[PDB]
């Protein structure tokens, strides 16, 4: 029942991720020069170094959090390719199964942590 448990847990997540070649992509944002109309497309810009760095800075209060902005990596690359074929789109689909698989006991230890605490 450690509420603070979660931390920890994404940032070994964050190592699981960056350490797989699926991940290169999405470790830094989009570079605008190779894709000028990218801000045409894409609302908010995220990437897994930008989801480290705010852990890190302690600036995520859950991980729900953590996985919405995780989430938009993944929703970014579904709405800027130009099909559903592509060799990124592809990538961003294993690395969002693989992120969906590993934080669903992270979301359900911290909801179970935080429900024990309220008891
Ligand atoms: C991660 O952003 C993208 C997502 C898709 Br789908 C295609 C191209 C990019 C730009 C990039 O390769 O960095
Ligand atoms: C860290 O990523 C993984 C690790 C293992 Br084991 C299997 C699959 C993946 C996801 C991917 O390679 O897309």
């Amino acid at each position: 029942y450690d509420i603070q448990a979660w931390k920890k847990q994404c940032e070994e997540l964050l190592n699981l991720i960056f350490q797989c070649e699926d991940s290169e992509p999405f470790r830094q944002p989009v570079d605008l020069l190779e894709y000028p109309d990218y801000r045409d497309i894409i609302d908010t810009p995220m990437d897994f170094a930008t989801v480290r760095e705010t852990l890190e800075a302690g600036n995520y209060e859950s991980p729900m959090e953590l996985c919405k902005d995780v989430r938009l990596i993944f929703s970014n690359s579904k709405a800027y390719t130009p099909s559903k074929r592509s060799r990124i789109y592809s990538m961003s689909l294993r690395l969002s199964a693989f992120f969906e698989e590993h934080i669903s006991s992270v979301l359900s230890d911290y909801k179970s942590a935080l429900r024990f605490h309220k008891r």
